[PDB]
């Protein structure tokens, strides 16, 4: 490259930088969906609208177009060549910045051995939780759905492990009937969100919810209620019931748990192996780098493969997710 | 554009994301001196001898890799494209991510009107001091020194406003033997951090230190010491005299408090008007678009220029500095 070529990468880099910010700042604060709605907007009248300090707009709106994702005219913003792309993928410059901004921004100190003990990364859980809510939605939803269309039986009692929201129950609970819903989850206010949204939701007496660790649900003492259970539902949590070694324990203690479950629908994101670095795509870096900051396993999609048996299950069925990064919905019975 | 360009464009915004926050933390743990040097080092190695966690710092070159910084041959990371310029402009970056990154992560928190009060944002001092110190060095040095070099008198009693670690009274003080440096900054552990510093180095009983905000210095006490000084200096801060009035004020207050004042260097950058969108260089957008988050005032190259005569001081010479934005350096008298 010229002078000249390195000039503009360098600074397309930088720019870039506050672009990807800005993106998940712009869908948090609604400016994306108006522009989807009306390909146009006009930025005092946004910033009047909002209420928002109109200054503060302007550079989140210039961020947007220095890299193409918006085009500035006049007193208007317009959609630009990426914008499409931009916003489909949203959630996850969201999850990156606002979610795990802090972690990333902290890497001189978390790279050092001597600092990696006791609380040595911060996350905004708020964020994480903000944008996980879409990605569940965007990205894991049509592999999902294929799994609950391909289960050959009509479930009865579902039960969720790390439920969060309870939003996936609610939406097995529309789509089944009088199906009931039990979500296990580590948090006392996941759960508290959960039982509000279900009683808004009509759904109260249909979905409850129960404080646990999935990664040893030997300890949750709700056996009975885990012995109704023929649908077993895992998204975007797996990953945590590594190393190998604790995996195959979690799996084995997961199938005595729910001796009724027939089907174990497991979703999640997976460590890449072999993609050039000049080809990473969306997520894959930063799920995989993130990680590797906070020290904790992230395992390949072979190495999911090769657990199962003797975790107690078998694969009968195993979906491709597009395209965040490489995710999977496995089907084990 | 097609779906596979704009796929392209918008995963390496998301990338260089870590590339840029990756380049701060490589210039910090050592990594890019050693590469500049030897133009390759081997990953393992680096992180034992830096006592690193290396799947953290395999991520880290992976970043920096997947936007053309480095290159990843096997066990070695070697030089790539755009390694010159981004090394060249490595505190920039540690600027944008280290420094003032929460600034920027908050984005949907800072704008919002209801929460401008009071404490809104949070930037890291040290980190920004950190920078600040490369920056100073790297692109302000050779228009200061030549600024020093046309002065057409030997200082006897210098004052640096906005004095920081005292790095511009000591570099003076080494230029011209017994010359005396008084350093007036408006934080109470910046004056002890220079106390130290100038101490150690041999330079206590020639350079001291006086707590005081220049924009009110008629108010600020030094012993009757500002009535000796014949050379002022004031680097990287002018635009917090803005907006215009009291810009107008303060010179007036530093021209009556500092009467024996020959020549005033004032070193800044500025903010730029007319870049298109997506010709921005490198720290043009972050600096004036993080301003702008914080409400504060920053001024162009013209409104310097129009401010001097009625401040009371008169431009003698103006020196242009590459490329920082739009940077320079007055020499006023
Ligand atoms: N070991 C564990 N046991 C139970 N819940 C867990 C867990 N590890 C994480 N969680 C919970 O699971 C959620 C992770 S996010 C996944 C949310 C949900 N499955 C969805 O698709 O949106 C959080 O609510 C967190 O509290
Ligand atoms: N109004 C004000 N009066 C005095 N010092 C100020 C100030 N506003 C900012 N500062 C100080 O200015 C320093 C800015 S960093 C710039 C440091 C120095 N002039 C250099 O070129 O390297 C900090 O220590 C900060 O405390
Ligand atoms: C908390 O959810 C996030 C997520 C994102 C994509 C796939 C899986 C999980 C992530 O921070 C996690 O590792 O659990
Ligand atoms: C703290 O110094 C920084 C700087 C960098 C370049 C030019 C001017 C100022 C910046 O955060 C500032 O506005 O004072
Ligand atoms: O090994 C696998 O590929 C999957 O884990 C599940 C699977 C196996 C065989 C046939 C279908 C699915
Ligand atoms: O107006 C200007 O450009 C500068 O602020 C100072 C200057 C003016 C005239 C000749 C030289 C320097
Ligand atoms: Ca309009
Ligand atoms: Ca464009
Ligand atoms: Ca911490
Ligand atoms: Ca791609
Ligand atoms: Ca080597
Ligand atoms: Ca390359
Ligand atoms: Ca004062
Ligand atoms: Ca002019
Ligand atoms: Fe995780
Ligand atoms: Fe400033």
């Amino acid at each position: 490259v010229s002078e000249a070529q390195a000039r503009r990468a360098v600074a397309d880099i930088f720019n870039s930088t506050l672009a990807s910010s800005a993106i998940g700042a712009a869908w948090e604060l609604g400016a994306l969906d108006e522009l989807r709605e009306n390909g146009k907007l006009d930025v005092s009248d946004f910033a009047v609208r909002h209420d928002l300090h109109e200054p503060a707009v302007v550079g989140m709106f210039t961020a947007l177009a220095s890299v193409g994702i918006v085009r500035r005219e006049g007193a208007t913003v317009v959609v630009g060549p990426y914008f499409d792309e931009a916003n489909h993928h949203r959630s996850l410059f969201h999850w990156l910045n606002q979610g795990s901004g802090e972690l990333f921004r902290r890497m001189p100190q978390v790279l050092p051995n001597e600092n990696r003990t006791g609380k040595f990364y911060q996350l905004d859980a708020g964020a994480i939780s903000y944008a996980c809510r879409e990605i569940s939605e965007r990205y894991f939803d049509p592999a999902f759905w294929a799994a609950v269309d391909g289960l050959g039986y009509t479930p009865t009692t579902v039960a969720d492990l790390g439920s969060g929201s309870g939003e996936r129950l609610i939406q097995i609970a529309r789509r089944f009937p009088g199906v009931r819903g039990l979500g296990v989850d580590i948090a006392d206010g996941a759960i508290a969100m959960a039982e509000k949204e279900v009683a808004a939701k009509g759904f109260g007496d249909q979905i409850s919810f129960v404080r646990g660790d999935a990664r040893t649900i030997d300890q949750v003492s709700a056996r009975g209620e885990f012995a109704e259970v023929d649908l077993l539902t895992c998204f975007m949590m797996g990953h945590d019931f590594w190393p190998r070694e604790n995996c195959v324990q979690t799996l084995r203690k997961l199938r005595a748990a729910f001796p009724n479950v027939r089907r174990f629908l497991l979703g999640d994101a997976t460590r890449t192996v072999g993609i050039p670095d000049r080809e990473l795509p969306v997520f894959t870096l930063g799920f995989e780098f993130g990680h590797d900051m906070m020290g904790e396993y992230l395992p390949t999609l072979d190495e999911w493969d090769g657990v199962f048996e003797e975790g107690g299950w078998r694969c009968v069925k195993k979906h491709a997710i597009d395209s965040l990064s490489v995710s999977v919905v496995f089907e084990l019975e």
